């Protein structure tokens, strides 16, 4: 069975619902995986939705296998940040003599590469701030605001956002992440999504 | 006295204020009280903040009397939660095969009907979750993501929204939950808005 | 040596930088300092992102020099606060009469002045909420909300924002704060960025 994941649309006429690899397939230090969707907040394709991504800075988009993204979410790469050693204040944009002030590479903030999971859950509006890994089968509530960690099968909210509780008994988790079904031949998923729907593969 | 409840854009020669009742009059399962207003963010009706609110899914919005809705508040209904006993991913929307696995009523969650109270102030751009319930008098605070239950004349607000204190003592509150003015014929409670104004009115 | 500060756009051919002194400068009530600037967001000018402010109010809006606001900040004066005292319903909005319960001023919430300081740098999508004060230095993490002060040179996030740390020692911070470098003959500032960046102004 199923919808081809290399259509930008698996979706007859739904023209907000789109499988984010192909798109992001593009890009260069994005790393996507099949399956996992971005639901369109006003028709905008994902790609809009990664802000201040500069391959000369070399920092890294993971996102995993059979993820849902909900619309208004924006990754924050690296980017964004102002120098903060000394003043913020960026004397290099207005140049007339200040532009020989730039910052060298170093002197530039690097809080690591950006890793989404596989099976995570964010909500709708939400802000991955720059940093965060997200764990395996996560939930992020929406309008939160990551810019912790997240343990995988954790429920995370807020701004800013934290660890609410596990989805379920330590056990079951260990179990889960053991087995990582998302990885599974897709031959094998389509006969096994209510067991693994249910929580019953482990 | 004042406008009439049924008017959609009440104020003169205006469009962004409106009385949000006769708006949410062709939506199904929303009850909504006289008086409460929106104030559009840029001319968007109410109607449209209203998300996730499917019917086959029994969930209701009840909005009570007086309130006032700040532009970009959003109500997030049931329709908005995926599957949680294990992966909360939709298999079935992308079918061509899978919409055999579409959730069973009972199977998704619901957690609740979302209940905003009367004479209740919801600011800027908050964020409503499913199953909220504000009672009379409240006030949330801008940019405030509620997903709890607010009691009467709380102060809440923040991500996650909190209680913070208590608009007024409790002698007020549990005699401003007596009276219930909002529920007064308008011809009654137009010799009473100063009073209502000033809290004074319990006497 | 520099850019021109009575420029808006002080970047020729770039119309989403921009200085933020010149374009208010005539906006009652708002001072802003020089060099300090606003980056659009969807083309937008920074004037249009102080909401409620109403002259009428006397609230005032100090923004300090050499600052930096992220795209769609908000600024949030006294203007955006219903009575409280009682109900929160603006019976008065709606005219037909109902015009004598017009807030006299006294009645109204008045938090007082907006002071942002000098060498400030404000989140993307920050609210600054009436009232509130930050400090020189300080830093405000993006979609932050704002509801109280900010000391000087901290760092601060959230919704409510509430302080995170001290951007450096104190001792530092109290040199920084005597020396006051973004108030020196921008001839000696231009003279000495290198130092005002690796914060080795105070050797
Ligand atoms: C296709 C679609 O429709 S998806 C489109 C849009 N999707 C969405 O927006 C989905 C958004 N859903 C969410 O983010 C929700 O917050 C959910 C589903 C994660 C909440 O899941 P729930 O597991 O039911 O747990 P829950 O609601 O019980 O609350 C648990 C606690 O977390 C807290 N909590 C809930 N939301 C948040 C939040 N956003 N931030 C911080 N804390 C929160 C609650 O206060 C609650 O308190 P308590 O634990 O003692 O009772
Ligand atoms: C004309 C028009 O249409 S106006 C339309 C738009 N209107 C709006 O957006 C209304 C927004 N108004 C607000 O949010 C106001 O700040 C109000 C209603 C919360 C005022 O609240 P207040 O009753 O004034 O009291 P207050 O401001 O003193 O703050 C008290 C405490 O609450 C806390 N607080 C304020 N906002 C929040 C919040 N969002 N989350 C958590 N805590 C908060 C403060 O930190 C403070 O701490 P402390 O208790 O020790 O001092
Ligand atoms: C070019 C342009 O115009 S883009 C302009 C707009 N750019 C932006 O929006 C930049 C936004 N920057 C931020 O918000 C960043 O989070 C910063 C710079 C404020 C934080 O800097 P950092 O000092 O590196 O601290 P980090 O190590 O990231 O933060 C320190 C702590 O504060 C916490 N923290 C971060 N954000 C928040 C928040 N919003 N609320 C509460 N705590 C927070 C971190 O979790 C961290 O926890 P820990 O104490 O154990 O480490």
């Amino acid at each position: 069975m199923g919808p081809n994941p290399m259509k930008m649309y698996p979706i007859e006429g739904n023209k907000s619902v789109q499988f984010i690899k192909p798109i992001l397939e593009k890009l260069e230090n994005v790393e996507v995986g099949e399956y996992s969707y971005y639901d369109s907040k006003n028709g905008e394709t994902f790609d809009k939705q990664i802000l201040y991504h500069y391959p000369i800075l070399n920092d890294k988009l993971k996102i995993g296998k059979f993820c849902s993204i909900g619309p208004g979410v924006t990754i924050i790469m690296n980017g964004a940040n102002h120098r903060m050693d000394g003043s913020t204040y960026p004397f290099n944009l207005f140049g007339n003599g200040w532009e020989k002030h730039m910052p060298k590479l170093d002197q530039l903030p690097i809080k690591g590469d950006t890793i989404i999971g596989n099976d995570v859950w964010i909500g709708k509006d939400v802000v991955i701030m720059p940093g965060v890994k997200i764990g395996d089968g996560a939930i992020v509530a929406a309008n939160s605001v990551v810019v912790k960690d997240i343990a995988p099968y954790m429920l995370a909210g807020g701004n800013p956002a934290n660890e609410i509780k596990q989805r379920f008994d330590q056990d079951t988790i260990n179990q889960l992440l053991d087995i990582k079904w998302w990885n599974w031949p897709i031959d094998i998923i389509n006969e096994n999504i209510d067991k693994i729907l249910d929580n019953s593969i482990i």
